[PDB]
This record gives structure tokens, sequence and C-alpha cells, in this order.
């Protein structure tokens, strides 16, 4: 039962460092290409495990992957963790190990070390993953929160709430999910000066990652509502439940600031790539501290992150 | 509100100066390098039933067995990051209990928790609650271990007695005082064999204990291994579980026990070396390398016998 198992997983994941009880890393490799490691870990319980535009597995290495890139480094190496529930199908499983290995395969990043373990039925729900993940900042690329200023340029790089909408429509019976590894278009802005912070936008959506901007730099922020891209079938959940797109969580999402003078070359670089296609500017940096968001005849209100607690398992 | 209030318990009981960030941690390279010519990383889920048990729990023992799985590499583990799966409605004193004796426990190590993560599901969908940590240590340049490198002649020793953790755990989920988890970071236990020549390979005995270790030894070298059955060092009330459930301490998890393999003319320094350090003070000769293939035990009158490999759900 184990090690059929883990079978499976040396199997799909087969590389030079899976080949004892740790990984072992080059580490004049990573030192040549950056000054600075940058480590970030996510848990991914997902219900349901499946839907329109991915799965747990794909978006285990997509989530981790982007908590990395959006630093400045390329994802290079990931760590894995499986929780099953007894009696969970293999056909399943191989699905999600499956799309894995081939979202790591493309996007070149090695799953290096792993682990799993099997609690009985009622003990978990179907399959929960945990990854850990790496990459070398380089030394010129300084992206921090702590860097914006009172004139700097917010930018989205497409519509949200995608992925919360979908989920949510799914769950609550009522859209695709824009689930994707961001380090292609992130590589697009590695050249730009202009570039000041960068961050995905996943639970608490952009609303939490604006907050964090406006918290970890001293200024206010100020978003302009209608400047908000929106898909129609996201603004119809929005229209059902009153929930916020603002809140929902992405899986493909930037949110960016630059300095002002930059905000076209940036935007157009966005728009150059598929992932992509649908950036806007929707804001600014301000003087005078706290979150506002200007509605109708340019009145500014204080931006409140949400009281209630979200769906569960939207990620 | 309780997503605010959870994240506002990890942020104070971890608090250090990589916590402080935005989606990742950001750690010095070349300090990592001065250390080391290369970056230990492991990973481990931790799932065990019941999460308070004598010598420990889910959250000391999630620090204990990724720092184990650096340590045992020759790094001193640095970094560790840290997800949890918590089951809605899980009393917060027990949250609170678990979170307070993980950070203790990374302190009292030298170990950051520098980044996290934390996922909340409905009442049913968890067992109360689920750990991943993740961790990193440089690896001196000068230290090679490996089972890679075994050859016959090669001596085999272990730490401590076997099947503390396993047996502890057994006992409290089928009720049968005197069992006592070794939950330990070994970290302090290593570094004392650093400098010693002889070593040749170090793992720690967690999932499937030490047979399963000494498979893998006699797997990755091309050689048998043979276990002497009356050297093994087993505490009395593991014995005791044995003598009910007729279950191998070999099989049994350890939670702060190394299966160490030297050459023959360091075996004696190594020994020393371990009992002068309290973590420590049990370590046994318990076998050799040799060049028939297999894995094989010693019993009455010297019959060796092949060892195979065999268990409840949930000790670790």
């Amino acid at each position: 039962m184990q090690q059929l198992i883990n079978s499976l997983f040396m199997e799909a994941f087969a590389n030079p460092w899976l080949a004892e009880d740790q990984a072992r890393l080059d580490l004049a490799q990573l030192v040549a290409e950056g000054d600075r490691l940058a480590f970030s870990t996510d848990s991914y319980v997902i219900d349901p495990l499946f839907f329109p535009g991915g799965n747990i597995g794909k978006l285990a290495i997509c989530g981790t992957a982007n908590d990395v890139a959006v630093s400045g480094a390329i994802p290079r190496y990931l760590s894995c963790g499986f929780i099953l529930e007894e009696g969970l199908p293999m056909e399943t499983l191989k699905a999600v190990v499956t799309s894995m290995a081939e979202t790591a395969r493309t996007a070149g990043i090695a799953i290096v070390t792993g682990d799993t373990k099997v609690v009985q039925r009622g003990a978990a729900d179907k399959l929960f993953i945990n990854t850990a993940g790496m990459g070398a900042i380089p030394t010129n690329i300084h992206w921090g929160a702590q860097t914006l200023t009172a004139g700097d340029i917010l930018l989205v790089s497409g519509t949200l709430g995608d992925h919360g909408a979908t989920i949510l429509n799914l769950r609550e019976q009522l859209l695709v999910s824009d689930c994707a590894v961001l380090t292609p278009l992130i590589q697009t802005l590695r050249d730009i000066p202009g570039v000041k912070a960068l961050r995905d936008a996943t639970r608490g959506g952009v609303n939490a990652v604006v907050h964090e901007f406006a918290a970890a730099c001293g200024c206010g922020i100020e978003i302009s509502e209608s400047a908000l891209p929106v898909k129609p079938a996201v603004r119809g959940v929005c229209e059902l439940l009153g929930l916020d797109a603002l809140n929902f969580a992405n899986e493909g999402k930037l949110v960016i600031a630059v300095e002002r003078n930059a905000a076209e070359q940036v935007l157009a670089a966005l728009h150059s790539h598929p992932l992509g296609k649908d950036a806007a500017l929707i804001g600014e940096v301000v003087e005078r501290k706290g979150v506002r968001l200007a509605g109708l005849y340019g009145v500014k209100r204080t931006l409140d992150l949400p009281h209630a607690e979200p769906l569960p398992r939207i990620c």
C-alpha cells in the first residue's frame, strides 16, 4: 500500500535529486544567480480537487512557484508533502501527480524531496498537499513594498476574482480558474527599472495585498472602483452574493507597484504576454495614510478588510 | 476575524527578523555558502494521533523530525517553514499549547521559522490538526555521509534504545506510567561526530524504524547487513509491548534515535563520543556490513535469518 503510493512519486517526479533523508543542493550555483534565497511554503486544501481550469496538483506547483517568482527569483527547487485519506481512488491520485509533474516540468522546476502520510477514512477529506519552494533572487532586483512612496502607480495583471468565483459557483451551484505559473510574465518586468513591488493575490485578494502595501510603506493607497477589471461572469457572482471581487482569491494574478513615469512601459510589457492581456492601472500611492476606494463622483471611502470569513477551501 | 486571530497567534509566537515579509522569506546566501557547499533540504508532514503524549506533542515533533532530517546530513538546521491545517472549531487552548511548544523547540534548537501558511477546513474534513514543516541547513564541505559509500567490515551502531516513540503511541491508542517518547532535536549529538573521520553513514529511524534504515543501507551499498538480536537495546517497557503485541522494536518508529555506520577501527571512538552526550547514553553496537547480500538477524545460537520488512496509522 505505502511503497506503491511512494513508487508513483519517484516514478513521476524522477530527477537526479530524488534518485536518503533530505535533498542536497548545489549552493555555488545558487550564489552565482543571486545573493538572497527566496523561500516560501503553502498548503492546498481546495474542494473539489478538480475544477474548470486546473486541479489541486497544478495549483500546488503554481501557488508556491508564484510566491517565489514574485521576489524576482526563478523558482528552481520544490518540496512536496502529501496527506491522503485511505481509500482515495488511484485514478484521482494519478491524475493529480501527473498534473503536478507536467506543471513543474513545463516551468523547469525540480521536485527534489517529499513525504507522504496516510490517514484513515474521515480523518482527512481526500487529499491535502503542502509545497515549499526556492530560488535565488538576483543581486540587482530590489522589489519590496517598503520602497513605495507617494506618486507610485498600482497595476493589476489581469481580471480579479476568476478563481474564487469559479470555486464559489461550483460549490454553491449557481467561469474558469486563472491558475498559472507566473514566472514567464514576471521576467518581462525584470529588466524594467521602475518596478518597485510585486505580490501575488491569493487569500484575501487584492484588498489584502493593498492593505499590506500600505502598512509596509506608511503611505495611503487609493483605488478606482470603475478601473477594476472584472469579467462579466464574475460580476454575476458579485451581483448575486454581494461579495467583492477585491476579496476573491486569484491563482494567476499580480499586483504591481511601479514608479509613476514607468506605468505605460509596464502595462505595454504586461499586454505583450498571454498572462498578460487584461492588465490595468487601478490606483496610486498617496501621502494620506489608509486604503480608500473611489466610487461615484470621485468620492473616496475607506476600504475595509472583510468582517466575515470566506467560504472555506477555495485554495 | 478568526483567520486574523489565527495568523496573529503565529506571527507573535514565531516572531523573528525573517518573518517581520511579503510572499516569501529572504535568506542570506553568502552566509550559507561560507558554512558549506551544499544545502540540505527536507520536508515532512505530521499527522500524529493523539496530539499530546508522554514526552512531547505534534508541535515539538514537527520541529524535531524536520530538524533531524536536515542535521543527519551534517548540516546545522537554520531555517524552517511551516504550514498548518486546522479543523474548524479546534479549541484555541489546544492550538495555543501546540504553537507554544513548537516555538520553544525551534528557539531552543537555534532555528528560525521564517515563513508559513495556515488553512482552515470544516468540521469532519480534518482530525483536529496537521502540520507540515520544511527545513534547510548548509552541509560542511568535508562531511560526506551516505550509505552508497559503505563496504564489508563496517560497523553498525544505534544511538539509543529502540521503539520508545512507537510503543508510547501504541499504548495510548490501544490502552495496554513507564512509556515515554524519545522526541528530540539530535543536532547536538550529531555534531559530536562532526570531526570523526571514520563516520560513513547516518540516518534517523522514524517510519519503519531501524529495520527500514538497515534495508535502505543494504540497498544503497551493494552489501548485506547482519544484526545481533541480543545486542539491541530495548527499554523494559518497550519489551512489555513487544511481549503483548508480538511486534518488533526494530519496526517501531523512533523520534530521537540515529542509526550510524562507521569504519571498524572507529567504532569504539564513536561509541565514546555518543556516550559522553545525554542523547547519547544508551548507544550500542548492533551489527556489521558483510559481503553476502541481504538483511539478516542473528538469534539463538548465532543462527542468521533473513529479516523481512513487515503498521498502525498516524504514529507520526
